[PDB]
C-alpha cells in the first residue's frame, strides 16, 4: 500500500511512544485462544516503548524467549478529533505484530522494519480512553525475511535459530501513533529531479490522493514559492536552482495540497534536487566522480535493543561527523527514518538496504549437528513464497525511502550464497523488479568472500560491487603481507571481470579495547591500526576502488558463539561509544581527503 | 505555586519531548541583547531533549561550558484546543532556565531538579504552530542549591568549581509538555492516610480548586468506589483497607471533581494507604519495624547525562528488584516524578533528598592551594539569601512529592559540615520550616563523617539518623581489622548520644571491574566484597541500624582529578550496568533475609 511520513499541519499526532506499556509472554500459546485482549493482560509488567524486549529485564529467559508477547496500553482520543480520520500507525513492530482496538482487530504486519497504519475511526471515540493490544511474534523461518528456523524442543518450548551475526532482538522498536487526517487527504506522493551539467533543473511530481485537486509548490529554504505546479496526477517544474550536495545538503519544501468543496488537506515534503546514476567505474552524484566513506552501521545499544534513540542517534552522528564518514549503509535492515531523514538534512550519503540477510547457509563456523537443508533453493529452504516475500520486503523499503535524497543507492540483500544452483534464477527477477519499482537509484547486492571474483553467478545483474572482506582475518589469519596480495589480486579480477565500482561494504577485524601488543597481532589495537593501514594501502593501489565502509562503527550485540566475544568485537567504538585507536587512524584518513575524492594513488 | 502532575482525563498533553530542539552555545554572552527568542536561532545544531546537553556531542569545550545555552523548538497547538486554558510544564531545566514563546517572556525557574508550569493561553493560538525559546544557565554560586563558585580567569573564561562529587550536568533533562485544563480546575490536593493496629481507617483531604465544587471519591483496585466525600478544602473519609506496604504497595484511587454551573473538571490522584513514623530506635511503617535495604542513586548513564530515559529505568529497577533491594534515597537532588510513580506502584521505599549537597569547604582533594572563604556560614558564603533558597528547594520538593506514598521521609541535605558555630543557626529554622510544610514525614539531613558522634552539631534536631561512613577506605585505608573496630564504636555511640533509628546511607569503596587480587587490597572486586561484607557484620551488631544503602548502585561521572579514575568506581554496577562481583554478594544478603526485617544478629 502506500506510504507517507507524518508530519504535523491538518494532521496532529499523540504520539504514544509515552513509553510504559504493560507487557506479557504467552509461554503457552494459549493467548489467543483465551482472547486476552479483551480484558487487563494480567500477570504483566511495565515495558518501555520503543526498544527492544529482550534486554530491558536483565534476564536470560526472557531475552531468549521466542513466540508471542503481548503488549498493553490504553490513551484517550484527543477531543478536538470530530469526526476526522483516525490513524494508527507502528513505525516498526519486529517481526510481526497483530493489533486490537477495544476488541476490534485492526491491523496485521509481518516485516519488522518497516511502517504499517490503519483507519480506526469506527471503533474509537474522540475523548473517550481505547484499550490498544498488540501481539508480536519474533519467529523466523524460510519464507521470512531474514530468513530462520524454529526448532520446538519436545519438551514443550520453542528455540529460534537463524543465519545472521547480529542478535535477534524483537519488540516495538520504533514510534507508535495515532494520527488525524481530514476526509480529503494526500495518502501518496512521489518525486524525480533530473540535473543537467550543474546549470539549470528540473522535478517530476506524482501523486496519489484522497479525494481532491492538487495545488502543488515547492518552495525555496527562506519560504518563497518559487516552483509552482498544477494538476493532481503529473507536472515538471524547470526551475535553475540550488542543489542537494554531500558537504552541505541542500533542501527544497514542496508543499502539497488536495482540495475539496468542505475540506483542505496540506502536505510538505522535503525534496533534495540531485541525480545519481553510474557511469563506468564511477559513481555519480550530480555528474560527479564520489568517493564513499564509513561504515555498515547497526541499530544496536546497551539497554534497549535495537529501539531507536534520540540520544544516541544526535551523538553517533557527532562521532561520524568528526571522524570524517560521508557515507553509511543500512546494515541488513531498514533503519528508523529518523535516521534518513537526518542524513538527507546534513547531507550524508546512504546505501539503502533491506532486512534480505542470511541467504546462505556455508556461513557457517558449525561444529554441530547439521541440518539444516541440503538445497538453498528448495521448496524446503528458499523457494516460491521466499521469492515472493522477498520482493514484498524491496517494495515497501522503496515505497518509504524514493523520496530521501540521501539514499543514493538500494541494497537487494546481503551475503547470499550464490553458488548452489537456483542462485541466479532467484535473484534475476527481484533485479529487474527493483528497477521497475525505482529507476532513479542504482542497485546492488552486497558480497560475500567465499562467492570470489571466479564463482560468483549473479554480480552482472547489478549496478556497483559491493564486497565484504575479511583477508587476513577469517583467512591469511594475521598475516598482512600475504593478506595484501589475494585482496589486490582479487579486486584488480572483479575490475576486469566486470569493469564496474566497487565499493568495500564490510573491512574489519574484531578488536578488544584495551588489548595491546609490541607484536601487533590478532585482537589487538595495534592489529586493527596495520590491518586496516593495508586495506587502505591497496585501495589506493585501484582505480575501479570508489567506495570504503568500515566494517562495524561500534560493536554489537550477536548470538552467542565461540567466534564471537561477547558479540561482534569489530567496531571502531566500543558499543558504549568509547573510541578504539583505530578511531584516530580512519579520523586522519577521512579529513586529509579532500571531500568525495580518491588520494592521487598515493596522498 | 501549586503543583500538580498532568494525566490525560478531561485534561490533555501534547507531548512536545518530541526531543529534536535546535541548539546553541552563548560563549560572549550575546543572548539577551540580542533578543534572540524572536529569531529562530542561527548557527544551530539538533540536540535531543530530554537529556544532559553535555555528553550528546563528543566535545570536550561544549561538556566544560559554563554559561548560557539555548534550545529552540516550533509546536503545533492542537486544533481542538478552543476555549482551552494551555499550560506550558517543564519537568525540569537543569539550573536555571527562562523560557519564551515567540517574542513573550511566560517562565524563569531557579533549581535544575523540579518542574514550573506557566498558563499561557493568551499567548498562543489553537491551531497555528509557534516558537519555543529556552536559555539555560548551568552557573552555580552561594546562593544557588547547590552552592559553587565560578571562577573566571584573565581572560574573561569562566570555570565552575563546586564541592560535590557527581559531575554538573544541565540541560532539559525531564519532559517538556503543553497540557489543557478547563476554566474550572484542581491546581492543588493534598492526601494524608491514616491507620491503626491495621484493621481499617481514613484519609483527611485537602482540595484547593479553580473556581469550583468539589467532590470526592475513593476507588478500588478493581475500580470500586470504596467511599465518597463532599466540601471543598477539607474532608476526611474512612475505609476497612488493604495498606500500601513495601512489598506490593496497594494502590486506591483518589477521584477529584471541581464543578461550575458550566464547566467541569476531573483529577485522578493514586492513593496509598500508609503510614510512616519513628518510634523510637526502630523505623515503622504500617507500625511494623522495617529494615531498609538498597542503594543511594544517581541521575546518570552514557550519552543522556542525567536526561531521563525509560529503558534506563526499567532496567535499574529489574535489576535492584533482583538484587533483593527494596529502597533507595534520590542521592543529591529531587528525582525524576516517573521515578516515584513507579515507587509507588511497585512498593519501593524511598528516602526523598533536596540538591543541597556541598555546604562543605573541607571535602576538598589535596592541594591546589585556593580559594574558598574561610568561614562557611558567612556572608561571604552560606548566608541568610543562602538560607531562603534552601527553604524554596525544600517547599518546591514538598509541593511535588507530598501525596507519594513511597516516599516515608525527606532529607534535607546531604554531608552539610556542621563544626563550624552557625551550623545549628543556619538548619534549625530549616529543620522547624520543613516540618510544618508536611508534618506526615520524619526528617533528615545526613552527615558526613569526620562530624561524627562527638563533633557533630546538628543532628539532635532530626528525626532519623542517617550516616555516610567510609572507615577502611578514605581513613585506615585497607585495614579491616581496625576499619571494622572504629565504625562498631562510633555507631554504638550515635546511638547513645541520640536513640534514634540509625540508617547508613552510604557505605562502599571504589572498585574497578575486572581489577582481580588475592590480598583483597583496596581497588579490586575482592575487597569490594570483603569491605561490604565487614560493614554488615557491624550493622547486624547493633540494635539502633534500621537501614543499609550501599553507595553506588553504578558507576557515574564526576569532575576530573586524583581521587576520582574517570568518575566514582563505588558503583555495584558498571555505570552500564554490569554486575561487579559485590553484586551476587548483595542479592545472597538481601533476597536471602526476612522481607523488610532485620537480622537476627547472625547468619
Ligand atoms: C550464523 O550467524 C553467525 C554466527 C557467528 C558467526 C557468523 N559469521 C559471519 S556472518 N561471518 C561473515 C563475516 O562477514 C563470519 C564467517 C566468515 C566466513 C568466511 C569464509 C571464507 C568461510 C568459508 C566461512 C565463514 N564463516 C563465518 O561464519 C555468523
Ligand atoms: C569530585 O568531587 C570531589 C572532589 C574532591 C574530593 C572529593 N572527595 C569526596 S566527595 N569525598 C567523599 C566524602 O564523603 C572524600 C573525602 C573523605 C574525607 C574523609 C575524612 C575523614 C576527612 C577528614 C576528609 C575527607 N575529605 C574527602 O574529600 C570529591
Amino acid at each position: 500500500s502506500h506510504m507517507l511520513r507524518p508530519v504535523e499541519t491538518p494532521t496532529r499526532e499523540i504520539k504514544k511512544l509515552d513509553g510504559l506499556w504493560a507487557f506479557s509472554l504467552d509461554r503457552e500459546n494459549c493467548g489467543i485462544d483465551q482472547r486476552w485482549w479483551e480484558s487487563a493482560l494480567q500477570e504483566s509488567r511495565a515495558i518501555a516503548v520503543p526498544g527492544s524486549f529482550n534486554d530491558q529485564f536483565a534476564d536470560a529467559d526472557i531475552r531468549n524467549y521466542a513466540g508471542n508477547v503481548w503488549y498493553q496500553r490504553e490513551v484517550f482520543i484527543p477531543k478536538g478529533w470530530a469526526g476526522q480520520r483516525i490513524v494508527l500507525r507502528f513505525d516498526a513492530v519486529t517481526h510481526y505484530g497483530k493489533v486490537w482496538v477495544n476488541n476490534q482487530e485492526v491491523m496485521e504486519h509481518q516485516g519488522g522494519y518497516t511502517p504499517f497504519e490503519a483507519d480506526v475511526t469506527p471503533y474509537v471515540i474522540a475523548g473517550k480512553s481505547v484499550r490498544i493490544t498488540v501481539c508480536v511474534n519474533n519467529e523466523l523461518n524460510w519464507q521470512t525475511i531474514p530468513p530462520g528456523m524454529v526448532i520446538t524442543d519436545e519438551n514443550g518450548k520453542k528455540k529460534q535459530s537463524y543465519f545472521h551475526d547480529f542478535f535477534n532482538y524483537a519488540g516495538i522498536h520504533r514510534s507508535v501513533m495515532l494520527y488525524t487526517t481530514p476526509n480529503t487527504w494526500v495518502d501518496d506522493i512521489t518525486v524525480v529531479t533530473h540535473v543537467a551539467q550543474d546549470c539549470n533543473h528540473a522535478s517530476v511530481d506524482w501523486q496519489v490522493v484522497a479525494n481532491g485537486d492538487v495545488s502543488v509548490e515547492l518552495r525555496d529554504a527562506d519560504q518563497q514559492v518559487v516552483a509552482t505546479g498544477q494538476g493532481t496526477s503529473g507536472t515538471l517544474q524547470v526551475v535553475n536552482p540550488h542543489l542537494w550536495q554531500p558537504g552541505e545538503g541542500y533542501l527544497y519544501e514542496l508543499c502539497v495540497t488536495a482540495k475539496s468543496q468542505t475540506e483542505c488537506d496540506i502536505y510538505p515534503l522535503r525534496v533534495g534536487i540531485r541525480s545519481v546514476a553510474v557511469k563506468g567505474e564511477q559513481f555519480l552524484i550530480n555528474h560527479k566522480p564520489f568517493y564513499f566513506t564509513g561504515f555498515g552501521r547497526h541499530e544496536d545499544a546497551d539497554l534497549r535493543g535495537k529501539g531507536f534513540d534520540n540520544v544516541l542517534m544526535v551523538h553517533d552522528h557527532a562521532l561520524m561527523d568528526w571522524i570524517g564518514a560521508n557515507s553509511y549503509r543500512t546494515s541488513h535492515y531498514p533503519y528508523a527514518e529518523e535516521m534518513l531523514d537526518w542524513a538527507d538534512e546534513h547531507g550524508i550519503v546512504v546505501i539503502d538496504e533491506t532486512a534480505a540477510v542470511g541467504f546462505n547457509l556455508s556461513l557457517g563456523i558449525g561444529f554441530e549437528a547439521g541440518n539444516k537443508p541440503k538445497e538453498l533453493y528448495s521448496e524446503e529452504a528458499v523457494n516460491g513464497e521466499t521469492q515472493q516475500a522477498h520482493l514484498q520486503a524491496i517494495k515497501e523499503l522503496i515505497a518509504r525511502d524514493k523520496n530521501h535524497p540521501s539514499v543514493v543507492m538500494w541494497s537487494i540483500a546481503n551475503e547470499p550464497d550464490t553458488r548452489p544452483q537456483g542462485a541466479r534464477e532467484y535473484f534475476a527477477p527481484l533485479a529487474e523488479a527493483t528497477r521497475k519499482l525505482d529507476p532513479t537509484r542504482p542497485i546492488t547486492c552486497v558480497n560475500v568472500m567465499f562467492c570470489d571474483a571466479h564463482t560468483d553467478t549473479i554480480s552482472d545483474l547489478f549496478d556497483v560491487l559491493c564486497l565484504n572482506r575479511y583477508y587476513g582475518w577469517y583467512v591469511q589469519s594475521g598475516d598482512l603481507e600475504t593478506a595484501e596480495k589475494v585482496l589486490e589480486k582479487e579486486l584488480l579480477a572483479w575490475q576486469e571481470k566486470l569493469h564496474q565500482p566497487i565499493i568495500i561494504t564490510e573491512y574489519g577485524v574484531d578488536t578488544l579495547a584495551g588489548l595491546h601488543s609490541m607484536y601487533t597481532d590478532m585482537w589487538s589495537e595495534e592489529y586493527q591500526c596495520a590491518w586496516l593501514d593495508m586495506y587502505h594501502r591497496v585501495f589506493d593501489r585501484v582505480s575501479a576502488v570508489v567506495g570504503e565502509q568500515v566494517w562495524n562503527f561500534a560493536d554489537f550485540a550477536t548470538s552467542q558463539g565461540i567466534l564471537r566475544v561477547g558479540g561482534n568485537k569489530k567496531g571502531i567504538f566500543t558499543r558504549d561509544r568509547k573510541p578504539k585507536s583505530a578511531a584516530f587512524l580512519l579520523q586522519k584518513r577521512w579529513t586529509g581527503m579532500n571531500f568525495g575524492e580518491k588520494p592521487q594513488q598515493g596522498g
